[PDB]
């Protein structure tokens, strides 16, 4: 339903959610 796939101050937690 979503993709949080992204970086930032080292937070680089690249996903995909439905």
């Amino acid at each position: 339903s979503y993709c949080n796939c992204l970086c930032r101050r080292g937070v680089c937690r690249c996903i995909c959610t439905i």
